[PDB]
């Protein structure tokens, strides 16, 4: 399932945070077991005044990014990016921790998100 796939996750402090205030994306490519890390950037989210979750998620689709590692999502960028690829929403943990989680088939892909104010 997972082997080629690139996941962009936001990170701050080595833990998942999320898509507005992580300090970093970090991408990642795995074969479903190795994993690298291919490029990590400064969040652009921390530079836009509004819509920062959708303005990190649209860096992670600019990246190339197949799915999203965050500790969180809002409803605008679940509806930003839920057609475009998978959410894994895992605790503010190490981000190898949450990988291995996800790459193991114990995180399924979101289908809401995790909190709604529309």
């Amino acid at each position: 399932y997972f082997q080629g796939m690139k996941f962009a996750v936001a990170v701050s402090g080595d833990r998942v945070n999320g898509p507005g205030e992580s300090e970093e994306v970090q991408i990642y490519e795995t074969d479903g077991g190795n994993v690298r890390l291919i490029e990590k950037y400064s969040n652009p989210a921390l530079n836009a005044t509004a819509a920062r979750g959708v303005f990190m998620l649209k860096s992670a689709l600019d990246h190339g990014a197949n799915a999203l590692v965050l500790s969180e999502i809002g409803s605008p960028g679940f509806n930003f990016i839920k057609n475009k690829m998978d959410v894994y929403i895992v605790p503010e943990m190490p981000v190898a921790d949450a990988l291995k989680l996800i790459l193991e088939g114990k995180v399924s892909p979101a289908t809401a998100p995790t909190h709604d104010h529309g």
